[PDB]
C-alpha cells in the first residue's frame, strides 16, 4: 500500500498517493471533480478524477461499477485507457471514495475544427483513427452512445483518442433546444423510436466528418423536430422498405404527416470535397440503420488507402456485460467495485 497525503482544493478533501504531485483543479461536473497532476512514477502529466457520491443510490453505485469495468477493459491506441485507480480505504468497511487516473488531454476536435485550415489529408487521418478505435470498441459489443467533437482528444501530431463513453448519464434538460449534446445523435434515437445499437455511432462519425470538411455543424437543430426536418431534407423521408420495419406507432404517426422528400445530391452539398469523401458520407448517413456501413467495412474504403493496414487494426478481448441485467443492493455493487479497485494491474 502506498503512503497517502491530504489537501483541500476548492472546498474538496483530496487524499492521494505521494507519487501524484502539484495537484491543480481543472473542472467539475455532477459526476466528480478533476485535478491535473504530475505522476512521479511514470513521468506523465495526468488527470485525477475524484468521483462525487459514488454509492449514494442503487443507480449511482451501478454507474460507478459500469464506468470502472469499461475503463479497465479499454486497451487501444485510439481509446482512453486507465493509468491507475485508488482508494485511501484500508478495508471494504471504511470504503467510500474512488479516484480514476488517465493521461491529461489538451485540445479536443472542437478546438481544431474552429481554428485550423484542414487539408483532405488531415480529414483522412482523423476519421481513420476514430474508425480504428470504433472497430475495437464495437468488437467488444460496447456502444459509445455520445461521439461528438468534445469527446475526441487530438495532439500537435494530429493523433486522436476517443473518450467520455456514454454511461447512460444525459438528462432530458441536457438534450433540449439549440445544443451540441443532440446535434450528432441518429434520428431514430432522438425521440427513443428504437433501442440503442452500435450503428448509432457510425451516424455520429458521418456528422463529425461533414463538419471537418465544411467547418460547419451538419444538423444544428433548434429542437428535436427542427433537427429531424434538417436530417430528412438531406437524406430523404423513409422509403416503403424502411416504413415496413418501423415498429414504433409514435414514429409512423408523425412521419406520415410530413410531405415526401428525395435524398439530395451530396456532391452539390459538399462542394469541392474529394469524391471518395462524398461516397463514404453517403454510406454512413443512411436513415435505415441496418444499411449503414460498419467501422470494419469503412476501414477498407478507398478514402483511407494511404493509412489502412489490416494487420494493425486490432479487435478487443471479450467483454462480459451480464452485470447490466442483474438486480443487486447498494452494498453488493459497492463490494464488486472494491474488488475491481484492488485487482487493478497497471499497464507496462
Ligand atoms: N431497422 N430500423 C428500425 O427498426 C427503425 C425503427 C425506427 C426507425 C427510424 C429511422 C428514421 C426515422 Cl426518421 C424514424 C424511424 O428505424
Ligand atoms: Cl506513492
Ligand atoms: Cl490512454
Ligand atoms: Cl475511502
Ligand atoms: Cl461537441
Ligand atoms: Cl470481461
Ligand atoms: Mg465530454
Amino acid at each position: 500500500r502506498p503512503t497517502f497525503y491530504r489537501q483541500e482544493l476548492n472546498k474538496t478533501i483530496w487524499e492521494v498517493p505521494e507519487r501524484y504531485q502539484n495537484l491543480s483543479p481543472v473542472g467539475s461536473g455532477a459526476y466528480g471533480s478533476v485535478c491535473a497532476a504530475f505522476d512521479t512514477k511514470t513521468g506523465h502529466r495526468v488527470a485525477v478524477k475524484k468521483l462525487s457520491r459514488p454509492f449514494q443510490s442503487i443507480i449511482h453505485a451501478k454507474r460507478t461499477y459500469r464506468e470502472l469495468r469499461l475503463l479497465k477493459h479499454m486497451k487501444h491506441e485510439n481509446v482512453i485507457g486507465l493509468l491507475d485507480v485508488f482508494t485511501p480505504a484500508r478495508s471494504l468497511e471504511e470504503f467510500n471514495d474512488v479516484y480514476l487516473v488517465t493521461h491529461l488531454m489538451g485540445a479536443d476536435l472542437n478546438n481544431i475544427v474552429k481554428c485550423q485550415k484542414l487539408t483532405d489529408d488531415h480529414v483522412q487521418f482523423l476519421i481513420y483513427q476514430i474508425l480504428r478505435g470504433l472497430k475495437y470498441i464495437h468488437s467488444a459489443d460496447i456502444i459509445h452512445r455520445d461521439l461528438k467533437p468534445s469527446n475526441l482528444a487530438v495532439n500537435e501530431d494530429c493523433e486522436l483518442k476517443i473518450l467520455d463513453f456514454g454511461l447512460a448519464r444525459h438528462t432530458d434538460d441536457e438534450m433540449t433546444g439549440y445544443v451540441a449534446t443532440r446535434w450528432y445523435r441518429a434520428p431514430e434515437i432522438m425521440l427513443n423510436w428504437m433501442h440503442y445499437n452500435q450503428t448509432v455511432d457510425i451516424w455520429s462519425v458521418g456528422c463529425i466528418m461533414a463538419e471537418l470538411l465544411t467547418g460547419r455543424t451538419l444538423f444544428p437543430g433548434t429542437d428535436h423536430i427542427d433537427q429531424l426536418k434538417l436530417i430528412l431534407r438531406l437524406v430523404g423521408t423513409p422509403g416503403a422498405e424502411l416504413l415496413k420495419k418501423i415498429s414504433s406507432e409514435s414514429a409512423r404517426n408523425y412521419i406520415q404527416s410530413l410531405a415526401q422528400m428525395p435524398k439530395m445530391n451530396f456532391a452539390n452539398v459538399f462542394i469541392g470535397a474529394n469524391p471518395l469523401a462524398v461516397d463514404l458520407l453517403e454510406k454512413m448517413l443512411v436513415l435505415d440503420s441496418d444499411k449503414r456501413i460498419t467501422a470494419a467495412q469503412a476501414l477498407a474504403h478507398a478514402y483511407f488507402a494511404q493509412y489502412h493496414d489490416p494487420d494493425d487494426e486490432p479487435v478487443a478481448d471479450p467483454y462480459d456485460q451480464s452485470f447490466e441485467s442483474r438486480d443487486l443492493l447498494i452494498d453488493e455493487w459497492k463490494s464488486l467495485t472494491y474488488d475491481e479497485v484492488i485487482s487493478f494491474v497497471p499497464p507496462p
